[PDB]
């Protein structure tokens, strides 16, 4: 892997807090980390009300406005914002030559499950309402937002809503009990530890069964989902979330591409400004999306 990978891993290991962070400290910490990736001058961000869910359109000069990704940010269903994920969104808009609708879906512990899935499905329905064509749409997201991408598809399908052309999961989180083999064997992963992840799961579930399918889509019915790209790093505690998801989706007849990136860490694409493999993974997202929009 690139020398940049070892630099990022060493920085993250050195900066991990010595006391369990509060929700406020985690939100502020991620906002601080995301402010170090500055927004290129050619990115246009437009604040919008996505049918009752706050959002921002993200586009670049080469964006085809008829092509839309609904982007669901990560953060354990507890942290993250339009500001934390706007760099990943603009990189995807640029590679996929599309616009991205980034939504500020409701977060736990203030708004437990199923508020996040209510917001993602409402935003998608609003895109169809305002004239977006499912054949030129995709849903994408990272970690919690990768889990929420699968849950959103399941919930739309069950409601009889037309599904988009494709979906993209970046290091998806689909097992809210952390019982994947890698959630032990990969403990090489400086940003996802079992205990804090299960703390975020507890806040999202608010006493609901940790196998509730729209919260933990490892237990959802995935039949009829559109083509799925899963990008995951081999140095991830969530590796076996992506492996188990691919297995389940393929068994349900979904056209799955599982891309395991050797030695990559959790949502390495978020570090694309300085990590070559992060930009290379985002170019591959753009290629996958344009292939399914043809
Ligand atoms: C800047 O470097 C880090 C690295 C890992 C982190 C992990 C957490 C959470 C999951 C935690 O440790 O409870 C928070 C901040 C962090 C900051
Ligand atoms: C326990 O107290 C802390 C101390 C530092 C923290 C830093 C972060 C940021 C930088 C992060 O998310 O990486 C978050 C929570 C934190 C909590
Ligand atoms: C450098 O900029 C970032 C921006 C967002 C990030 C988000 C994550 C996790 C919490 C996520 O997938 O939401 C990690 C690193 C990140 C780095
Ligand atoms: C505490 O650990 C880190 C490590 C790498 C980081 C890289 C970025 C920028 C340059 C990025 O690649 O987007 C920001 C925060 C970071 C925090």
């Amino acid at each position: 892997a690139s020398e940049a990978l070892t630099m990022i891993v060493n920085l993250l290991r050195s900066q991990r807090p010595l006391q369990e962070p509060t929700v406020e400290q985690m939100r502020a910490g991620l906002e601080a980390m995301a402010q170090m990736s500055p927004l290129p001058a050619d990115v246009e961000l437009t604040t919008v009300d996505a049918g009752g869910v706050p959002g921002a359109w993200v586009r670049v000069p080469e964006s085809d406005p008829d092509r839309v990704v609904l982007y669901l940010h990560g953060g354990g269903y507890v942290i993250g914002s339009i500001r934390t994920h706007r760099d990943l969104a603009q990189r995807i808009a640029r590679a996929a030559r599309c616009r991205v609708l980034l939504i500020d879906y409701r977060l736990a512990p203030e708004h437990p499950h199923p508020a996040a899935v209510e917001d993602s499905t409402r935003a998608y329905r609003w895109l169809l309402e305002t004239g977006s064509d499912p054949k030129r749409m995709a849903i994408a997201g990272d970690s919690a937002g990768g889990g929420l991408t699968v849950a959103t598809l399941v919930a739309l399908r069950d409601a009889g809503v037309p599904l988009p052309a494709a979906a993209v999961c970046l290091s998806p989180w689909v097992d809210l009990e952390g019982i994947g083999e890698s959630m032990t064997t990969k403990a090489v992963d400086p940003m996802v530890q079992r205990e804090p992840l299960l703390r975020m799961a507890s806040m999202y579930l608010a006493g609901q069964d940790p196998r509730t399918p729209l919260a933990a889509p490892l237990y959802a019915d995935l039949r009829g989902l559109p083509p799925l790209l899963i990008q995951v790093g081999t140095a991830e505690t969530l590796l076996d979330d992506s492996v188990r998801l691919a297995e389940r989706a393929r068994a349900a007849g979904v056209q799955v591409t599982l891309e395991p990136w050797e030695d990559m860490i959790h949502v390495w694409q978020a570090f694309a400004a300085m990590l070559p493999e992060g930009q290379q993974a985002i170019e591959r997202i753009g290629e996958f999306l344009r292939q399914h929009w043809q």
